[PDB]
């Protein structure tokens, strides 16, 4: 039941490093034994108890307490597992990849530095959440819209980091980022950026600063712990309409990604919209059990009855536009026209939906940076489960889009799941994101989800298809798709990681990125 | 009067090195003696002879003989200074930092591997020139548009790198990179983001691929020699319409500045727009002996002159409008309106310029990406000059525009040039680039010119002011101005160096970083 120490720690080196954890943040911040619960994954899949479990977790309130929490690791050779706010569920929640790992839960530090409404920027330290944020600026009256992922109760900083994504322009939150501070694994403070210039006013104003680009090496990173980050923020714009378009049939997603891709190169689809399937969107306000006493996955008649319901289709195009009515009716001329002559195609905005409690509705808030988590109910599709990721990039291309429906809703319905897909629209790229719901309380379900996982990365990488996140389960798995010239670009990260981490005290294997220690 | 050996290096390592280059070459491809003359900076600043001074050169036509050339340099402990195309001219041209350095000049890398339509992109080798892809776009009748900086000789690839800009939309060259190939120091080839993936279609569409964003490392970097790179290219919009706003006064730029905030930050000024100083903009198509008889700087009376004979004020705000008409009308209101108060303002279009060789009509072709050689123009300005840029970064504000302004140009004109400023107006940023004109021929004024830009370094430093980009003989200098908690960002370069390039065998001195052989 109890986590074991991780490899080559002895239980004197754990003891040792607990005891200093304390003195540096305080006996409240250490977390050993029955506290332990909230670092486990929620979301479990292996039915092997001795994996992925956290030895401990310590709570750091300064950039000075990660700094001396960092030392001592180094000095007993005991792991971190640094995150933000720790809420990635259906990658993990805030549990290691290796067993024994202590969690470094940086949610105290959740200082707002600063808010600039001028250059529209924030400064945040990894504790604060989109929620805390949001609420900021609405109490300052600050003209600024934030970009949220479904779930406001997850960082900021973390989100970002690991490449997160939400729905307004803004949406490629890594891409929004300006300026960070870094503790390295020696326990070194460095500034990137402007933020290297002593007595600068452009930190979160100019990305590069001088010399080599930096910011990305801590992203999906182990080579070091974030502390504080900049991030630009949209200004409120002089208009918001958000939308809804309806397709009938599954194999639409073909001609409709065609249509999208003209439309979001040019940058007429403002923002990060998604095309979401039929299942997805339904369990935002729907159980199958309203729909279907069966035990598989839904079958044809279920899925008209809920589209003739719900007004929804197989797939769901939902995005807004943004700025003056004139952009915004030229905008919409364009997205309307490109849409118009596909058979069984609706157009809806938010005054034209029947239901109160409506996909719409939910997702207009979503597209103006409002922290909500109307999300979370996609899990009580089935009567309450948990949810894993597999998170494939496509082109934006309708043969890639239709293959990938096919491949990915044929093995998760196959295993017993029911299809559950976001087509999220990125600068050139769909992120193809299935959520696959289990009953992650069921031995069963979590073999069955575990072989189901393996075969659609498999598959995928037969295509030439890699995942842009992925679970801790599968960060190994995932790292070995990416194998170009016999896995050169990982041999690079390990080469960085040796030469900024000697002892491989920071996040052992995440990404598949491990240090000579236990490679 | 010959560049020595480099220090450590014996004439027998340095002869081996060098008949090894040839055999993996070709023996007319490694460049000595006198075929190292277009390799020298063209824009002389040291009177030091020994300074800055290329031993040889090498020009490979694969990334095969990339990688065998680094592999022998690691051998025999000989420097390489990889150049794509070697036209960093104001920056030291295709010159090493240290003497005795051997150029790797990737220009017979010409191959672009593909210019894609419906994605907008291109993926090019370091050789091609913007004057060649504008040429296979125009020859393909691709619909696109390139961004190009104001010499279009230049790499696409090498450009971008250094963080070079253009004035289109997609004027931030580093941030439109997406994939590259790169050489690491050991002479192993590794492919960023999606090209990691074994058959994926996904290279030139998403940035990220999985794991750490190291592409960022490469760019003003010694860590690796890039190979081949992809970059977002710019659908050609529905239309375009190009302006220039002139201010009679040198204070205006205050209250400019500050209505270019709101404008750039919400993207109503929808490219890097610029505004130039009175001598930048009238030197395009004039020489100061055709105002002046006078030694030194312009007097008041002269730049009146010359704004009511040219239709240029003392600051001159040159942007495009791009899209459907109905969008560029919204746009220039917003644009229009923020300016129109200001006394002694006047608004052009291209059919309202009374010169049929005239700065806007000259602008209006590097506004929709058409490469030309006319900026050169303006080292005519005082009777043949070279120049360096002096490129410090400032917030879009009015208080720090005219207090860099007020800080460059006095001490510009004390040391007997013209001001000529540039502020290229990025997302949240100014780039300030100061061309300072002088006779790169004469001791004197080179010994002028040196003096005044270590007061310019020192005085902006003073000031929390840093610079984005310099020339080889400042590297040092402006890395040493980055000096947050004891230089800890360069600590840390130095760490990513010694581990990648642990024999310090690319490019010594590059942004400041030498590796452990050489610091
Ligand atoms: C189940 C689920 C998940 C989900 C979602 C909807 C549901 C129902 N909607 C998402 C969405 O729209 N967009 C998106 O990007 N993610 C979405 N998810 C997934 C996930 O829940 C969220 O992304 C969530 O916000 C992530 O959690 P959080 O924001 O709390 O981030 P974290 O756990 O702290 O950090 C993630 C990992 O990054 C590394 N990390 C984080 N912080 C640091 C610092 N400071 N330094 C170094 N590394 C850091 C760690 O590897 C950490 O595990
Ligand atoms: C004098 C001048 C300069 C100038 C300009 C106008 C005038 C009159 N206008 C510019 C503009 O509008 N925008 C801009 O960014 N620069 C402008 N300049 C400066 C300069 O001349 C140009 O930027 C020019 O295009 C740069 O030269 P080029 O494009 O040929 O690039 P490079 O010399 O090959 O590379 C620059 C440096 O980057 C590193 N490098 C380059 N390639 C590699 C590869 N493949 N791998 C690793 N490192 C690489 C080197 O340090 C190289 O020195
Ligand atoms: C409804 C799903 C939203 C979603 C978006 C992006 C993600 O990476 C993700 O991971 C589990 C979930
Ligand atoms: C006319 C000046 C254009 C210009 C732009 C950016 C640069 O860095 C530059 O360097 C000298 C020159």
């Amino acid at each position: 039941m109890a986590a074991p120490l991780p490899e080559g720690v002895s239980a004197e080196a754990m003891s040792s490093a607990l005891d200093r954890f304390a003195r540096i943040v305080g006996a409240d911040w250490v977390f050993t034994e029955d506290k332990i619960t909230p670092y486990e994954d929620p979301y479990t899949i292996s039915n092997d108890e001795t994996e992925h479990r956290p030895y401990a977790a310590v709570a750091p309130a300064s950039t000075e307490e990660v700094q001396e929490i960092v030392r001592v690791a180094n000095e007993f050779g005991v792991p971190l597992w640094p995150v933000s706010r720790g809420k990635n569920f259906a990658y993990g929640g805030a549990a290691p990849v290796m067993s024994g790992t202590v969690v470094l839960d940086m949610n105290r530090m959740n200082r707002i530095l600063e808010v600039n409404e001028e250059f529209g920027y924030a400064l945040v330290e990894p504790g604060v959440s989109y929620f805390e944020l949001y609420d900021y600026i609405q109490e300052k009256g600050l003209k600024l819209w934030i970009d949220v992922p479904d779930l406001g109760w997850g960082s900021v900083v973390g989100n970002a980091l690991d490449h997160g994504i939400g729905y307004t322009p803004y949406g490629d939150h890594f891409a929004m980022q300006c300026g960070m501070e870094v503790v390295l694994p020696n326990g070194e403070v460095v500034r990137t950026g402007m933020g290297a210039m002593p007595g600068n006013n452009t930190w979160q104003l100019f990305k590069y600063g001088y010399g080599p680009y930096v910011d990305g090496i801590f992203s999906q990173s182990n080579f070091g712990v974030v502390t504080k980050m900049g991030i630009w923020l949209m200004p409120e714009p002089a208009g918001y309409r958000p939308y809804l378009i309806t397709f009938e049939n599954e194999d639409d997603i073909e001609t409709v990604t065609e249509r999208l891709r003209p439309l979001k190169v040019a940058g007429v689809i403002q923002n990060g919209a998604t095309v979401r399937s039929l299942v997805l969107d339904a369990a935002i306000t729907r159980t199958k059990s309203q729909y279907y006493d069966g035990d598989g996955p839904i079958p044809p008649s279920v899925a008209k009855t809920m589209m003739a319901d719900l007004d929804l289709g197989m797939w769901n195009f939902c995005g807004a536009l943004y700025g003056p009515p004139p952009v915004m009716d030229t905008l919409w001329t364009a997205i309307r026209d490109s849409f118009a002559d596909i058979p069984g195609v609706k157009f809806y905005f938010p005054e034209d939906r029947r239901h109160k409690v409506d996909l719409l509705l939910h997702r207009a808030e979503t597209m103006k940076g409002v922290p909500k988590l109307t999300e979370f109910n996609f899990l009580n599709w089935d009567g309450g489960g948990g949810h894993v990721g597999f998170s494939p990039v496509s082109p934006i291309t309708g043969k890639d889009a239709i293959k990938q429906y096919n491949m990915v809703s044929s093995r998760v319905r196959e295993y017993g799941f029911d299809y559950m897909g976001l087509l999220a629209i990125g600068w050139r790229d769909l992120h193809h994101v299935t959520v696959i719901v289990y009953d992650k309380t069921d031995p069963d379900e979590r073999k069955k989800l575990d072989e189901l996982f393996n075969i659609l990365v498999d598959e995928a990488a037969a295509e030439g298809y890699g995942e842009y996140r992925t679970h801790i389960r599968y960060m190994d798995r995932i790292a070995k798709t990416y194998s170009w010239n016999d896995n050169a670009l990982w041999k690079m990260h390990e080469t960085i990681k040796d030469a900024l981490d000697p002892n491989g005290i920071l996040a052992p294997g995440k990404s598949g990125i491990w240090g000579k220690n236990r490679r």
